[PDB]
């Protein structure tokens, strides 16, 4: 189990993947991490499924709390009419690393976060979300850890990779777009940090690297996580699913459209707030 | 709705109170605060209806944190292999000050906080309380305000004080012990500090305060905050509501025991730890 890294997506597939390998020793299909039915009435808020954070599109911006923050603060009343109401349920699930049952097993945690506003001066509610995540501690700059991540927004492609050197460890390919990583710490869940990339961007860098495999024969090439930073363009993803919209950060390459009900126009890269 | 006051009771019986006449206008009949009943399997853990802290029964002494404080960070997991899971609904009410209904009415929200504790160890759940509080602001020290609070600890009796002389505005008893002041401002509630003191030492001044008033015949004389914190020894109050075992802190007078299943042993004014 400590072999083994857990890693989330947004229609709730939590996926057990060996490391090094990068396949799938065993899922566990649940609830989905955001589900928004209020952004069909109508889209104000723009939940972020990587932590929790929300942004507002009156422009695109990000806002100072998390659904988390804002779920255990719940109730208040705003300055607007329109009051906060919130819910917050535990559940956690076990099942055996093989699968009184078998001891020595694995417990995890997660939660449902739950928010809503209904405005005082309308008659309706205005607002309303659920947010799953997983209870997990925070991340550290681990020497022990020899890996980091690249994941695309709105694709689930995932790219493991060498924490110093950048070679590409693998490449993988999930359903639903993967929205965070845990690892087994301490008899528990640790959250391990990734990077946001450009769909396009990410499948353009998986080319050229097998591009560079191949001509050289030596090394597969991925760049680090400070040289994409500083070579690739900033740019806040704004993603539907099921008639949901979420954002969320991302990196863009050059030859790449970032702006600085028609769902599909908002649905892109934006310039970051 | 400026002028009248709002209270709260261990039977979940909140009642809007004339400030100055200190009797009740109407009343709202709800949930009641503190529902324990894994206590009644095991007594461990010792909730306190005033704000929400938790003291443990290993002796008699206060935790960190609050019942709120412990669900808002729940799901988590503990050294010992029990693990924690918390639930926190909000709902709200509304009603109209005289009772598309009547506007400009009085919105009012609370919480349903309600944790869990199942040791890893155990094949059971080791703990389980519900505890519930209004949504208010913070108390601060406004000199608007020209009233203080004397409640007793395991009855239902107020002594309302006027802030400066002490002299008595008014004595009241209600149904089950106030846990928790209200006043309306910013149109919402703001919780308003109170004074424990114990049921028989309350009873014990109301008493003299009325020989008092007889004798100069000139004011019923009632101590300020100050004088009875001074004059009047702590302790720590543990008392019972429908087999569920809570404590609170306290002011005992002398002549009254204070100690440094068996329920009514422990039930009584204990050593502040």
């Amino acid at each position: 189990p400590e072999t083994l890294l857990f890693v989330s997506t947004l229609d709730g597939s939590l996926h057990a993947v060996s490391k090094r390998t990068g396949s799938i020793k065993w899922t566990l299909k649940e609830d989905p991490v955001l589900q928004v039915p209020t952004h069909v009435e109508e889209p104000a808020f723009l939940p972020d499924p990587n932590d929790g954070s929300l942004y507002t599109l009156e422009g695109l911006t990000k806002l100072p709390f998390t659904i988390p923050e804002l779920v255990c603060a719940s109730p208040s009343r705003s300055s607007d009419g329109i009051l906060y109401m919130g819910k917050k349920q535990d559940i956690w699930y076990v099942i055996d690393l093989l699968t009184s049952p078998s001891t020595s097993l694995l417990y995890l945690g997660r939660t449902e976060y739950t928010i809503t506003m209904y405005d005082t001066k309308t008659r309706e509610l205005r607002w309303n979300a659920t947010y799953f995540d997983y209870a997990a501690s925070l991340p550290e700059d681990d020497v022990d850890y020899k890996m980091s991540h690249f994941v695309s927004n709105g694709d689930g492609l995932v790219v493991t990779v060498d924490s110093e050197s950048g070679d590409v460890l693998w490449i993988q390919n999930y359903a639903s777009p993967v929205v965070a990583f845990y690892v087994w710490q301490r008899e528990g869940l640790r959250k391990v940090m990734h990077i946001n990339v450009a769909v396009e961007t990410l499948r353009y860098l998986t080319f050229m690297s097998g591009e560079v495999g191949r001509i050289t024969k030596w090394k597969y090439p991925f760049p680090k996580e400070t040289e994409a930073k500083s070579k690739l363009t900033p740019t806040l993803y704004v993603g539907k699913y099921s008639t949901s919209l979420y954002a969320s950060p991302s990196m863009v390459h050059e030859g790449v459209a970032v702006v600085p009900r028609n769902y599909w126009l908002l649905i892109g890269h934006h310039e970051t707030p």
